DNA sequence: TAGCAGGATGTGT
DNA sequence: ACACATCCTGCTA
């Protein structure tokens, strides 16, 4: 079973030493993160899944599919490149 | 420019 | 079934 996108995102967020210039917690407790380097996050996701055509347009389309699943959501005050984990 | 909401359909297990 | 990936239009900062 391939890694899921939400888990992949949590993985990058776990190690700011390695990935902090690409993606970071804005509010760790509330699960609010910012994508700082969208092209880079998409590039890393494409490598992980072996989709060399992956880009942020398509990565973010998959994040949006999470809205109705209650996995990721946009924060109360919506901001570009800012997202929020619903649970843990 | 670049990101964002969500439909339709292709891909691979 | 499931989780995307890949196309799309229209919308928004």
């Amino acid at each position: 079973q391939p890694i899921h996108l939400w888990q992949f995102l949590k993985e990058l967020l776990l190690k700011p030493h390695s990935y902090g210039r690409f993606i970071r917690w804005l509010n760790k407790e509330k699960g609010i993160f910012k994508i700082e380097d969208s092209a880079q996050v998409a590039r890393l996701w494409g490598i992980r899944k072996n989709r060399p055509a992956m880009n942020y347009d398509k990565l973010s389309r998959s994040i949006r599919q999470y809205y109705k699943k209650g996995i990721i959501r946009k924060p109360d005050i919506s901001q570009r490149l800012v997202y929020q984990f619903v649970h843990p």
